[PDB]
């Protein structure tokens, strides 16, 4: 009954079929300049992260890279242009699971490794990013979607919010959970 | 019972088989302009995430890259020529499936990466696309039938739909999700 | 008790050993002209795959790509020939199969990309509809038998017949089968 | 219980073995002019699936292509000569199975493209008509058996068929179908 | 209890070991003439296959192609000189089996498609009677043995049988086996 | 309780045992020129096959060739010189098995074709010979010990049996295992 | 019931949902100048693994480098310049799991071994810190978040810890744990 | 409880165990010459099997050629000089199991077939003698102990016993075999 | 109940857990000076090998090589350098697991042997180190923390301490081993 | 429970155990000239067979070469020299093992054949030695003890023994082996 | 409950334990003269052994040789210079295990064979060895603890012992080893 052969009760199934179909708010996208002088909206990979642990638990979905591959590193004055592409497959412990492919970029650095390493690391994030979308709307399908970035426009100008560090973790040592685990084993 | 397990009770699947036969409304339905200055109707990504997902349910259905293959990458001019290939396998909880091959293109950019990412990424959501239209009318199969292309043109316009946000996820926690996946473990 | 390993009831199974042997009506027939300047008679893939769905169940049949290979790619002036195959394995719930080639051309385009394209999506729903002609006449094995198709021109032409779209899908949402899905989980 | 583990009964083994011993009526056999300006006889593709459907059932016979391989093209003039092979493994719901290998040809004409199409498709169904021979003459065994081409000379002209179509599909829906179906899950 | 596991009850086993030890008559062996201007016996595959047939029953022996090399393809004049070898494995509902080689040659013709064709072909039908030869004189291993043929000339000769095809099977369906069918699924 | 899977009775084993002791007469051996003009004493592989099948049952023994492989193929005037090695494993119902190299020669030919067939085959022959001598004299591993070569030759010459093709077999149909494999389905 | 196939309880997985939502405060935090002159936070790699092991037990969490590939060694001057990157899977006692690629980087060293080992070295702690982030806040994931890290500026700098050797280890010999080892093999 | 699957009874065990001890007479001894103009004892083939078949029954003993290599063919003049090895692995109906080395020689013959032919078959042979030798002195471990040979010389010459073909096998047919075969299916 | 699925005891796993958390004292500790004239402390590995002993029992954990590659062997002078790298995955009895990379090298010496062999071995016994590393401070993991080292300088320096070989092994012998094992046969 | 899956009863281990403790009588070593003027101890393969056989039972160890290479064949004047490797694996029916690596030498033969049996056939025989080595003195560990050694000079004359072939093997049927067989088959 | 699948009974596993950490005497312990004119000690590979099956009684471990490679043979003068490592994992009958690298090195001499001899198999000794000491002191772990080495040197000479060869093995038989294994069988 270890992850990939649970099978979800009628009512998670419910509830997370349900929560799903969310679209998200302000708080979650965010925009940078294309090329083209042209918004592009995305949602951060440690953003994407957390809505899945609450959404499947921190235990209910996975992801491996099936594969990474180095498209090209090319010199082309002092600097290097660099296309990685990864293949992300995302799986719930129920043994569902989405594949995509996400890519990395990384133009005009002087640094052959630092280029390289961030082509490769955006490439596998991006490709997280992008199987998880199959999930539904809560985990990222709706950002594509010109309405509804159209309509999210049309919001308030919004206030990065102040982060509470009253409530940090500040040891290692989790008594509670310690005290769960020691009474798992029985 | 986990995923590729499960069988569908005869009211699941009566209720699907009448479902998927549905065509879908001028709600689904977009296009561009071809080459040849001649419209070509689609239906977005996005659009079929949701169809599948709440046609068989986040978990019952999946999709996986069997292969994808970069065709060839032409310099002609400053510009780049790019296609691209996919093989996505679609599956439902059942152990169903159909595969298919997606196409993706992209030519005139002068950015190899751009022109590279472009291409891999619309040959998988292309190809996860086609793979779905097997399943029946509900999830595209209707998009190609000439008949139904050209009564839908006898329709009168579709302006863009508006997304209310109003109840848009602000926060990770779910805790309707949470109770149910609580109550599982044990 | 999953796909591919049902075994025939034996209502089901008399069923659609009758169903099947039916010849199909011109309802399904198209054609178009060979280079010989010769008619050509065939079914579209969108009604193949709605036979397959009404005939065995969203979820009663099923086909992959064992191999797809791009035969050459030619460009003979400012214009590209292409030649692909595609072998398709069809199976049924049953385990039961069928296999076959199927082929897509491209001649004269300007474009490698659209004809590539083309090539390769054509290939593989030849071979779709080709493995599937092995389980019947009503999946189109009668469309190739000379004395059928003679017969076929003996009758009525038949005008595009149009499509009713008031009873269209409008929403992702599919109560039915939401509420099938739940009363399953149990 | 599902295809491939089958056990025929010992009624249906005994009827199959019968009907296979038919050799069959001149209504099956077509022919065409060797190169030595020689008759050639051979019985259509489609009949045989049709006899294959109707000896052991849609769902009681299968094949596969094991390989496939196109063995030359060559362009001798402004024609292309293409020989292709095909091994083709056919199986009954029983296990048992007989693989063969059928070739397919295409000297003479100008596009490459039609003539690797023509050779592949004939190569398969040459090689599944191969196959089926093996399991009796009313699969094809006798076919190649002089004196029963000499004694199918000895009558009449087979005068073309009709095919009535009065009764033809017209619709997707098999009612009588999707009543065995849905029961089934019962 | 499917092909390749079934065991063979007292009765059938020993009927088939006598049954196997006969040689076969005139009626079986037929010649050709040899390069050295010498008589060459051997059986028509079209033989064998019915022999093995009604000894074993359509479903109790089976064979696959394990392999077929073209050891050459040479062009000496304007004709083809063409060596094709097949291993073929024969196997009985009992998991019992031989393997031989089967060769086949094509010298003198001036189309390489119908010089590959036609030895790739007997390569595989040459192997399947050399395989099936193993299981004793009635399927052929009579057919070398110098004694045998030397008292075979010393017969007289025999006027090639009038084939009685006023039964022969004129349609598809065999409602006998239809049922036997039905009464399966049961 | 399929082949492979059997435990020979103690009565069978017994017997075997003890048969497999004997020596074969002189109507089982024949000989031929060695290019040093000397004799060389061999057994025909139709003998051989017979053996065996007797010794074991038509299903009590099997072989295969594990590989075949051809050293050369020497053009050295107008004649061709071709050596051929192949492996051959033989085995019992029991799982009990030996397995050996067989060689095929062809010297002199003018015909590739020809001379690749005949070297092919008969390492293959020569193989299943070899291998089955390892099970004892009665399988021929007598034949090479000069001793029993020796005290061979000290016998009166023997005139070629006749074959009594009385009783042979001059129909397919067996009605004998037809009836039997009919009560073996029950 | 080892590794790989626990299945968390109900306690211990709501313990620890609850515990990976904390981010972490200053203690594990620091930083250094990144190349344009600017802050990089990160936590170290003892630091991580502390956390893991705390959170999930010695024996909850396990991880393997699916694979390390050294992108380049380059030599332009008398100094080197290495990029490796390497692919690390991280897997909880559940089976549940999250891979992701690290970096590794040395530049300017003159030792190629220094660098390859720096490079190695730090590709795989990096990647066993990016799969890990992916449980949760407490693991890491808060580290790349903006208004996390700007929220923990706005803190007074902390003056550098005194560990407390006290209660070092000073023997290998771990009594309690040999007791509680020993009473298990009962 | 097939081959490979027995266990030794303690009885047949025992008495193995001390037959295997056995030094063999010198009726099983041969010789021949060494470049070096010095004997070279060995023993000939066919009489290890027999031994080996006597010894563990014919079914209690099996061998399998894992792999056979020519390591060379040389032409110095007109002659060919050929090394090959072979490996051969000989088990019991136990699963115990030796596998050693033979080789195979052949130098000066001018026939390259005749040459490999000889060296294939003798490495075969020669790596099966070895691999049995394991197994103690009554199977050939004593043959290489000088002492053992030195003790052989010490004794009378010996007149090559006479083979006496009296009752040697006329017939395939074996009733008693057949007889015990035919019980063991009940 | 092997090696790799055993389960650890609430007891043992509670044991362990607190242990691994200990730093360890002065005398684990040892120090090299690096090229850049700096100290580097590090503990040997053979007090990490004892530690785990004494942490998991003989039979608790357990290391494997899953690769080890040569980077580079260059000559510059008249002196080698050498840099290799291991992957060293070590495993509880738990099957829980942690794999890391260890680095070995060799500047300068003239022999080519010695210089792989002290280059091999390093790295092996490094990897093990870092890989133990993950299971906690007592293991290794406080080693790199700067605050430990640091309060670590603040001790006083540690005077080398003698091993008492009073009771040393002095035979191969061992009594109540052999005891011990002589019984679990019981 | 066959080999492979035995395990030692308590009083056989303990037989064993002991045993294997001795250290070998001068019977067993013999001694050869090294180059370097130096006597070097060694045993005689059949003697390790035999001490083998005793220790274990005929069916109580085995051994197979995982691998055997050529390291290579030098010809430096008329003469060859050859050096080759063998990796020999020896289990007990228990399922413990060794395995070790033997070398074989052929250095001054005029014969390529000759040198690479010789060094073929050593390297097995050498690596068989040297794996038994591993499971005590008594199968050769002691050899290379030079305590040993020294205390084995300080021994007399070791004139060779006689081996009494009286009660040798002269015939090839074995009565008790052959009565417990046909018992054991009960 | 073969090698590989025991699990330690409390008492051996304690026992085992215990003598592990047994640092050993003078009496093991062995010294060479290193290149650097520097003493280097090391225990002979028959001790190990020795001390292994001691500590784990003779079915007790296990070792396999995962790999050797043969890093360099070169030839500098006249003379040869070898460099060889071998991966070696030693298992106990528990399924726990250690592997590590050994190294085999030969330079000077002038045979090339002699030379590949030494090196690899005193690289499959030396990783035996490695392998072994991860086991505990008694294995060999103290070895390179120089506090160890340092105390060792602080000791009496130490005359090589007598070895008393009195009741050394001189037959092979050994009677209570096979009277166990006839009772066993039972």
């Amino acid at each position: 009954l270890c992850f990939g052969q649970c099978q979800y009760t009628a009512e998670e199934y419910q509830a997370i079929q349900k929560a799903l179909r969310q679209r998200l708010g302000p708080e979650y996208i965010s925009s940078r300049m294309a090329g083209g002088g042209q918004k592009v909206c995305y949602i951060e990979g440690h953003r994407v992260i957390n809505l899945a642990n609450e959404m499947f638990g921190y235990n209910g979905w996975a992801h491996s890279i099936t594969q990474q591959n180095v498209d090209f590193v090319d010199l082309n004055n002092g600097k290097f242009y660099v296309g990685v592409c990864a293949f992300v497959r995302v799986q719930l412990k129920d043994g569902s699971y989405h594949e995509d492919v996400g890519y990395g970029v990384s133009e005009g650095l002087k640094s052959k490794a630092l280029s390289l390493e961030k082509a490769r690391k955006e490439a596998v994030t991006d490709g997280l990013k992008r199987a998880l979308r199959s999930f539904g709307n809560a985990l990222g399908n709706c950002i594509l979607d010109k309405d509804y970035l159209r309509s999210l426009n049309k919001l308030p100008r919004q206030l990065p919010l102040e982060v509470d560090l009253t409530k940090a973790k500040r040891q290692d040592l989790e008594p509670s959970v310690e005290e769960a685990r020691y009474n798992s084993c029985r």
